[PDB]
């Protein structure tokens, strides 16, 4: 089934000491948050560029690491129901407030944690190019050929499109109508790696650390090893959902080329533009499309997601 | 009166050719703004730097010029009425959008132009050092001393927090409240030069960039002097306004000392800290506090606004 | 069907400002092109060197990119009716124009566009290395194992040889059915990606900037921002047909060593070499033969072609 | 059938002259363990590195091959009956202890060689990338496509998991089918390529150089070309079978990160983890994982395996 979706996002100081605390503190956190039952997976991104739409942002290009002086990431955890998310936090605060606290050193904004309704999805699962002959024997033996997936490679081996939109209010139904209609025509592309359109249905206060004053003091005032008041949030997650709507349009693909020309199928192909440009007729804001990089992940998300 | 606020935002490379164009293309825009008999002035500032409050931002500290690698600018745009300004952006689109679009090799996020009402003011006129013995003369022998101002100097010789706040929806009243009795109490701290509260009432699609997809595909295109179809706008400046509630705090400093521990005031004198502590609870999001630098300014927003 | 297909040719300087130019305006000017619903898909070339024939071009290699001073581009771009192209520069010529001037800094000759009609085509769409698992069981699926193509990867991932002709008048014929004997013989190399031949059908004056007398005034005299007359052409297509019939072999490659010896296939295996023999005895020039990197591209051309 | 397996271990210094020994010695004492007709093949590792568990072994990382100043070797060997392996040992005992004498200059500790029994092996037959095509023919022909595997690339083109473990005596049974049930699921994970566990039944007195008084003073003060009484070895192999039982688990994947994270699958997948939490709670050390290099290996030892 579809999992619910929170994207832990986060910027940086682009140098060793940050990457090596990824190394460190990232997969205890995944540990942990794999404590609770309705964790179905993740798929953590670092953003390695802007998508520059020709020289519309002129400034930027698709990987900019080498030149950055900051880095942002964006980390998904994929819960079969978002509540769990929530509980998970709650349940695990000791050691999840400590963990990312260790980060403090390096960070210069978030954390922000938006949680996601996935309203489509064409993802298949991912595999090593050393896995698909044993995949293609078994569809085969099952006599399900149309069930052998492209080569998704995981941990770092294939690129994704984020692409931000913000919708005006009451042009919701038509954005959500085109983008299926667009993606669905865009899986044509070479090196389209699946696609799938998020919705926010809110905002998790304990997530971004946004507690109230007694909460907020704690996190200013903490050594490192005191824990804010887990009760002191405010606001549940649907209070915080935005008006104008927001989604996130998430393209994988092979390798940034197919990714620039892949997505770039939306304005070449006559076809398709006329279909897509119902979608830029709903937009407030948008589209705004980051280059990001799968490295740390569990993919059985997925397994989830197409059971 | 008190002005409406449209503010350009956006993020450039940190280089010598960004900096060479603000010179050359800024006073271009600003004389073009100032064609429109509603418009009472301006101040433009770039991002220094972030309040680290403590470590919470631990990869962040004040002045960051020297190491990033990116610039942001934070251009306030002044109008008697708010419509003014979007009136301004139609009349003059073709002067504007060309000058606009040659920052295009410079971009790498943006324009986005938030919209703003004024709740609360308390800001001076600027004076330089010069001024003061002429100011304190003219208002004594008027009879006037109460209306002798601090010296607020003018281009980039002060400094501002910019503090952003989103609101839980239901709690915009008490937000309000308790941020102004803050602001009344903050004044005393030393080296303050004026505060203000800024409230969104919506964002300027054509200030924005934001079209349909004619305008889209217009501006993607464009080949540096065509400008896209300005009645291709699909939203109004309140249909965009974001619920959360969004604000601004901004506060005005003598210099970046005064900033840290003025704004320090609100967690480290008791009785203010708990007036401030009444905002806190409010929040959804914040306080995240940008350290700015006005640079160039048409001071004379303030006369307008002091009658 | 088959599309039309005009090729912009243009000679540069091969420095990194062009390169720079090239994803600044190439984007745009694609953009601009697919406006038009006649528009089918685009491959466009950088010329990376030129088959030396043994020595018979001593001075030459395939690879002559580090040496050499200038760069020559191609430009494909595809049409259901060649009169769509023209068409098409007609109603988007303010944008075009400007877009192709800016070029101007660094153009040595061109551009020069003829028009091409396809008399053979044997072209696979493309596929990344990821697609094919996907593309083998939807072929299985469908009972058409036999129309599972080659690996044809996009994006700079495969050569072509670019094999200019000129046929003696009286001898078309001959020629035509000799290449295409040739090339259903050819198909049997080592890493052959596909191949089609291109017959010219007349020279697009708008797009290669010929103009009569007063469009060629205002070419040279324009700031950038001025378009020439569109109707100052003085000729239509048909009417720059060239005589001696001019044609194109286009022949893609997994890499240039199977294009050095798949090529050579015509002169090493003695029953292709007569067969080649015949398309050999009907030529005023040629042939020569251009290596080509195809790296930007609107994949989809080969849809069209295919369906 | 599941053969028996030996494993040979060491610690050489870790510089040029090692690895020059490792391809002149090296290939000569494979060759005379082939003299035996229980040969059945054998894979010799080179350790890479350490699996550092998040930060548990803070000071490892999975290649430390660039900062390490020695190199553990792991040498299996592998045989139709364990005796097999004793008996080679001793009836070409000339040759072997002078070849493995030769290694002397760059022994830093070992050799050290426990004898293992099969307890349960999924474990594919090598394949090289360019072998699938004929693999995949193979089976469909013979109408058993399940029996395609994952592509195993022999010769140091994948990686191998060695994971040791120690139980708590009356707790084998527990540790051997939950370990079972865990591989099981495990096989899930991409680039997984195979795993087995192993049951040391004890050790090899002549391959780990362990005699009586007499062999050790003949060891000691050997030139050269003098071996020791073979017959001077003092225990049998199961003599020395440990208590705490000893088992390695050893999982092969297509590269260091779907190894770190595909192992990881039993901390992070929530129902693979309570499975594999059975497995934890029977240990007395471990689980302690090694990073290995399989380089130089004979692939028919799993035709024999798989028959
Ligand atoms: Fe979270
Ligand atoms: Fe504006
Ligand atoms: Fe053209
Ligand atoms: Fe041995």
């Amino acid at each position: 089934p579809k999992p619910y979706v929170a994207i832990n996002m986060a910027e940086l100081k682009n140098e060793p000491k940050t990457f090596e605390m990824f190394a460190s503190v990232g997969p205890k956190v995944c540990m942990v948050t794999a404590r609770h039952p309705g964790f179905v997976g993740f798929q953590n991104h670092i953003q390695i560029g802007i998508l520059p739409f020709g020289n519309r942002y002129g400034g930027a290009k698709m990987d900019m690491t080498k030149e950055s002086s900051t880095v942002r990431v964006l980390q998904y955890t994929f819960w079969k129901d978002w509540k769990d998310h929530e509980e998970m936090h709650r349940q695990n605060w000791s050691y999840l407030f400590r963990l990312c606290g260790s980060c403090a050193s390096q960070m210069i904004w978030g954390p922000w944690e938006p949680i996601y309704e996935i309203i489509y999805a064409n993802m298949p699962i991912n595999t090593e190019m050393t896995d698909f002959t044993a995949v293609v024997g078994k569809k085969f033996a099952e006599g399900k050929p149309l069930d052998i997936p492209v080569i998704s490679q995981p941990y770092g081996k294939r690129v994704v499109a984020f692409a931000e939109h913000s919708v005006i209010p009451g042009k919701e139904k038509q954005f959500e109508d085109a983008i299926v209609r667009t993606l669905e025509m865009l899986k044509k592309a070479p090196g389209f790696l699946g696609a799938m359109v998020l919705k926010e249905i809110g905002v998790s206060g304990i997530g971004s650390m946004q507690f109230g004053a007694k909460g907020f003091h704690q996190v200013l005032e903490n050594p490192g090893s005191l824990e804010p008041d887990p009760n002191n949030v405010m606001y549940s997650v649907p209070e915080a959902k935005n008006t104008p709507q927001q989604y996130i349009v998430h393209v994988e693909w092979a390798n940034t080329d197919a990714l620039m020309f892949g997505m770039g199928r939306v304005l070449l192909y006559p076809e398709l533009r006329q279909v897509h440009d119902e979608v830029l007729d709903t937009l407030v804001y948008g589209p705004y499309i980051r280059i990001l990089n799968p490295m740390m992940e569990g993919t059985f998300w997925r397994e989830y997601l197409n059971e």
